């Protein structure tokens, strides 16, 4: 009569309370860890760290930077070159009473995009979705708050914000407050040099950050993501009265970049697959039931995927109910094959129903997840990007099974002295992305086996698959099957499929009871 099979949740936690095992070391400022606030944290919210600003190829181009210049065409037809931040202030402190004036204000410092940008999702939310009185509240209450917060960027960010590039193991930690400010800037499309669509541009290996592409999109899932974002700002912006609602803590972003040294040779892993404490659940979610665990983000190589766009599946949804993740887009270069991004601290602000086109904001969430010693909520998320397959069969290539093993490997490494909590994951890169649920569950088990991590796997309503995966773990447990041995069998399946879901699991049966004599 239970939703789950395999080992129990208490067991995934080693019969120790959730949150006793940590997923990241404490924040310390170092050569490889930049921290945007003063350590140790005395006052809350954390006090900003002060150092000389940077306008260069190694750091975020901040909208408030004195180096940021902009041409303005004037009434009289002439050019004035001015400081773009000063133009931004002037635009955003004019009164703004309608959606057309908001767009015109934003365009006034983005004039290149005058006839390319149209904020149709914002027009749809404010002119068609909301009643006259909720729209008046957006322009009299919320938008003024977002502007005031955006304009405090030079007060809240007083040190350079580094980019987390390719092939560099590095961490960045910011206050939730600092992130709210950066995001208010993105909402108002203020980030310089991050708008061009030209193919071989400065930041073309970085995700989008200005919210314009969200505003350009259509359909109800998009309006619902806007509602999540509106709500985030209502939660985290100071009210006219007081700033007591402003979030108190910290978020840490860690780029994991594996060296060739770190690559596992999978045909040498002597790790027994059945020794993995496996908990497979057909109800529940990673974000709810996976507390204390390393929760997986079924990521795009560009962090956040199409969250600022039409995207509304597992990654995008997590980035709008926990919007502080969005700031990763500002500074995180796209993930190479042996890289991952760990995100610890992101507060949840919203509840939701549905998935893809049915996705809806369904109310306020008051996150009471306890904070670590560093002031981070103990919500640890790893972004690992699966491959997409137009052709299902391609994924059975040995090279692309190994690519996925190694992607999940770099995501799931621990590299701490204390022992690792379990991973909370599910159907990674499956459904419409082409991944085989059955294969991807095994790859994830192989990785967890090898690293000595429990695995809580969520099948999101699929009892059938819960059982086939549980059953295969039992078969490995009392056959004492090993990683290198399942790898061997999996390589066999590679060469069989090159001649031509439920079939991957039938052939292991076969290549496994042939051993049983
Ligand atoms: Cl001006
Ligand atoms: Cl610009």
């Amino acid at each position: 009569d239970d939703s789950w099979r395999g080992v129990s949740m208490e067991a995934i936690h080693r019969n120790r309370q959730p949150f006793e095992l940590e997923n990241l070391p404490p924040v310390t400022a170092g050569n490889l860890h930049r921290v945007m606030y003063q350590l140790p944290i005395r006052e809350t919210p954390p006090r900003p760290y002060k150092s000389p600003g940077k306008w260069d190829s190694e750091h975020v181009r901040l909208p408030c930077a004195p180096e940021s210049k902009y041409p303005r065409e004037n009434p009289d037809g002439s050019t004035t070159i001015d400081f773009r931040w000063e133009m931004i202030e002037r635009a955003l402190l004019q009164p703004i009473k309608t959606c057309e004036e908001l767009q015109a204000a934003i365009i006034s410092y983005n004039t290149t995009y005058r006839d390319q940008w149209h904020f149709r999702a914002l027009h749809q939310l404010l002119d068609e979705e909301l009643d006259e009185s909720e729209t008046r509240v957006f322009f009299e209450d919320l938008l003024p708050r977002i502007i005031r917060l955006a304009l405090r960027l030079p007060d809240l960010i007083q040190s350079p914000v580094p980019l987390l590039k390719h092939h560099k193991n590095a961490s960045l930690s910011l206050s939730q407050q600092q992130i709210s400010c950066l995001l208010a800037n993105a909402f108002l499309c203020t980030f310089p040099r991050r708008n061009t669509l030209k193919r071989k541009s400065e930041y073309s290996t970085f995700p989008d950050i200005n919210f314009n592409r969200l505003y350009q999109s259509t359909g109800p899932a998009v309006l619902e993501k806007l509602k999540c974002i509106m709500h985030y700002f209502r939660r985290v912006c100071p009210t006219e009265r007081d700033a007591s609602n402003v979030p108190t803590g910290v978020v840490t972003f860690v780029r994991r970049s594996g060296l060739p040294e770190h690559l596992i040779d999978w045909s040498q892993s002597a790790a027994p697959l059945g020794d993995v404490p496996l908990h497979v659940d057909a109800e529940g979610t990673i974000e709810d039931e996976g507390i204390g665990l390393l929760q997986v983000d079924f990521a795009n190589k560009y962090l956040g995927g199409g969250v600022l766009g039409h995207g509304c599946v597992q990654e995008e949804i997590r980035f709008v109910i926990c919007p502080e993740l969005l700031v990763g887009k500002l500074f995180t270069e796209c993930l190479r094959p042996f890289e991952a991004l760990v995100m610890l601290g992101a507060e949840r602000y919203s509840n939701y129903t549905g998935y893809a086109g049915s996705f809806e904001w369904s109310g306020n969430f008051e996150d009471s997840t306890p904070r670590d010693s560093s002031g981070r909520r103990q919500t640890a998320i790893v972004a690992i990007d699966a491959l997409h397959f137009a052709q299902s069969h391609h994924q059975y290539r040995e090279d692309l099974m190994e690519r996925e093993l190694n992607k999940a490997y770099i995501g799931f490494v621990h590299w701490m002295v204390t022992p690792p909590p379990g991973v909370a994951t599910g159907n990674w890169g499956c459904g419409a992305f082409g991944g085989d649920s059955y294969l991807k569950a095994l790859l994830q088990l192989m990785v967890c086996a090898q690293l000595g991590r429990p695995l809580a796997y969520y099948t999101f309503g699929n009892v059938e698959f819960r059982d086939d995966f549980h059953e295969m773990w039992l078969l490995f447990r009392n056959d004492g099957t090993t990683v290198q041995q399942l790898w061997s069998i999996l390589r066999s399946y590679s060469r069989l499929i090159k001649e031509k879901n439920k079939a991957s699991k039938k052939k292991l049966y076969d290549f496994i009871k042939e051993e049983l004599k």
